[PDB]
């Protein structure tokens, strides 16, 4: 969530279990945060395909995990989406899984099927951390 860096939140995830997560390499986690809220903890989007937000690094979609001024949410990850923005990437982490293993997946976070799953690149974590 705090303003991470490609291999800061490469790293990071890397040790909680992210890294080849699902078959998502570590890069798929970075170059979605790098692309959503492009490292930014106060980078959050009002208004989503649903009327839904995004909020915190990863920028979760408040609509399938997370209940917000969208109407109603289906609140899976059972938490509102104020305490995204945080300097803190645990939390953001967390429900992260959940958008994941939900019947989304990545089609959840544009940055990631546009810039990752969807968009092969070869430089991604591979020029960056050791």
């Amino acid at each position: 969530s705090k303003i991470f860096s490609k291999c800061e939140l490469a790293r990071k995830l890397k040790s909680m279990g992210m890294d080849g997560f699902h078959g998502y390499s570590l890069a798929n986690w970075v170059c979605m945060a790098e692309y959503e809220s492009n490292f930014n903890t106060q980078a959050f989007n009002g208004r989503n395909s649903n009327g839904s937000s995004d909020y915190g690094i990863f920028q979760l979609n408040s609509k399938w995990w997370c209940k917000s001024n969208s109407h109603s949410s289906a609140n899976a990850c059972n938490i509102m989406c104020s305490k995204f923005l945080d300097d803190n990437i645990d939390d953001d982490i967390a429900c992260a899984k959940r958008v994941v293993k939900d019947p989304n997946g990545m089609s959840a976070w544009v940055a990631w099927v546009k810039h990752c799953k969807g968009k092969d690149l070869s430089k991604y974590l591979a020029s960056c951390n050791l």
